[PDB]
């Protein structure tokens, strides 16, 4: 473990899916060729150019680990749509496998259908408004208050996770970031909401093990 050059970078799997060159969300890198992200990220197309950033840390600092990869195709889930927070999940396909090493490397995502503890607190990694990757460790709520706390409207379903969130969080944070716990992806962000108010919420993920045939499917 010596590369005079390139440096190593604690999340080494962290993908920056990009719209005409700028940040439009974070992803994360699951196998060589495929990155899983959300599919509200590819909201707006703007019909313009989306490639997907490798092997960086900072979006404005020169790094050597760092590559451009262009999208083969791009598949959200089946059932998923604007209008609901439900499967939304998205996988892209790399132009070419990803030359893995020191700053590139997949994440394995968890497998196995079963909650994450409450209480645990997993790490969530993205771009906020960009520089440096930033990550918290934030704490997972059990799902009876999270629905409480949604106001109950029963918008979590099994499918779903929830874990504690400032303002900010909810408004200038990452819309694709990966929620990382005991260093297996569990859960991708499905908030993309733009408008900073005073109205506090609980941050919802998308539970990645709730649609593991469907990745397994894509990735075969």
């Amino acid at each position: 473990l010596g590369g005079r050059e390139a440096e190593a970078h604690a999340r080494p799997y962290m993908a920056s899916v990009q719209l005409n060159g700028a940040h439009l969300c974070g992803g994360v890198l699951v196998a060589e060729q495929w990155v899983l992200s959300a599919a509200h990220c590819l909201e707006d197309a703007a019909d313009g150019k989306v490639q997907v950033l490798l092997g960086a840390h900072s979006l404005s600092q020169p790094e050597p680990s760092k590559r451009l990869y262009d999208v083969l195709r791009a598949v959200p889930h089946p059932d998923s749509q604007p209008d609901t927070i439900d499967h939304d999940l998205l996988l892209l396909q790399l132009s070419e496998k990803a030359t893995l090493g020191p700053a590139v490397r997949p994440l394995p995502w968890q497998r196995v259908d079963r909650d994450v503890a409450p209480g645990t607190l997993c790490d969530v990694a993205g771009w906020g408004i960009p520089d440096s990757l930033q990550h918290v460790l934030l704490p997972v709520l059990d799902r009876a208050t999270c629905n409480r706390r949604t106001h109950h409207d029963g918008a979590i379903t099994e499918r779903l996770m929830c874990a504690e969130s400032n303002r900010r969080d909810s408004c200038k944070g990452d819309s694709g970031g990966p929620l990382v716990c005991g260093g297996v992806l569990e859960g991708v962000v499905t908030s993309g909401s733009r408008v900073c108010g005073n109205r506090k919420k609980p941050g919802i993920y998308t539970r990645v093990a709730s649609y593991a045939a469907w990745i397994d499917s894509v990735l075969a």
